[PDB]
């Protein structure tokens, strides 16, 4: 308790920022499709996708270890 | 101390990322106003606004519990 | 251990979000250069640069204190 609840809202804060991040990335995508980019950016998505997965996996860790 | 100071710069890091997030969201807004979108995106702002508030509230939690 | 490993993946999660943030900021830059903005935004970069440094420094703190 206490110290551990501190890590409670810490993860919650980060989980929420992830959503604001995805919403942000999403906002960027559409701004790039309007312009007219049939590619030549697909490797930029490859990077955010790999960091999103790496992040979502790390959040899983935290949720399971915050069980004990 | 120690463990608790670790949670010190942890929150600080997240509070700073929030600003970089708002700066990011803000950078996206203007790019959407230039184009000419008199709406049809207002529900996307509704989502970031609700996550920004949820986040700002969670940071408050951390600041008060980091008092004891 | 335990509590401390919890702060392990916590920092890792934040370090990863920083990259997704830089990737996000970067995605915004190009969308602003295409349009044609030879300035009048350089003080917006001044803000993200100063928060990126402030953040990268805070992460350093965490990495060194997570040594003891």
């Amino acid at each position: 308790s206490g110290i551990v609840q501190q890590q409670n809202n810490l993860l919650r804060a980060i989980e929420a920022q992830q959503h604001l991040l995805q919403l942000t990335v999403w906002g960027i995508k559409q701004l790039q499709a309007r312009s007219g980019g049939r590619g030549g950016w697909m490797e930029w998505d490859r990077e955010i996708n790999n960091y999103t997965s790496l992040i979502h996996s790390l959040i899983e860790e935290s949720q399971n270890q915050q069980e004990k």
